[PDB]
């Protein structure tokens, strides 16, 4: 099954963090990196001068069950990032989000797929559209259609 995973960083040299995360994802058992997007720059909201985030998307072919993949992504986040509790409400070292898992719809306390609110997040949809322009969501909505109907500015590359 192809899993689409979002990667975000805005601390401790994001280009390094995203590359470290790609290496870690690529190493997850019975999984293989199919496609990686370009790296996008996501400015902070608000006048406050916080660090920009680097955002990317990866297509990962995997034979793992969805919650098994989550076990690995959470492991990677905890080992590589999540240094301070404050990262929860602010800039963070590494954020790995499972956006989609084939055509699966999953609603558990651990795992919700498609990822919460992802259709309203340009920093997810742009890199996703780069790697899967013909993608259709589990509800039948085309990704391309979402980008023609929702108010997103085009994110610059990193
Ligand atoms: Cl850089
Ligand atoms: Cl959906
Ligand atoms: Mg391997
Ligand atoms: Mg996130
Ligand atoms: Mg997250």
């Amino acid at each position: 099954t192809v899993a689409y995973i979002a990667i975000g960083s805005n601390l401790a040299s994001p280009l390094e963090q995203v590359n470290a995360a790609l290496k870690a994802l690529g190493d997850i058992p019975e999984s293989h990196i199919l496609t990686v997007s370009s790296f996008y720059r996501t400015p902070p909201l608000g006048p406050q001068d916080q660090p920009d985030a680097l955002n990317a998307a990866v297509a990962l072919e995997t034979s793992l069950a969805p919650e098994e993949l989550l076990n690995h992504t959470q492991r990677i986040e905890l080992q590589q990032g999540r240094v301070r509790k404050a990262e929860r409400w602010g800039p963070r070292t590494l954020d790995l989000d499972i956006m989609l898992f084939g055509n699966e719809v999953i609603n558990t306390e651990r795992l919700t797929v498609p990822h919460y609110d992802m259709k309203n997040r340009g920093f997810m949809l742009w890199p996703l559209f780069e790697i899967a322009p013909e993608l259709v969501f589990p509800d039948g909505e085309m990704l391309r259609q979402i980008l023609h109907t929702r108010a997103f500015d085009k994110l610059n590359k990193w």
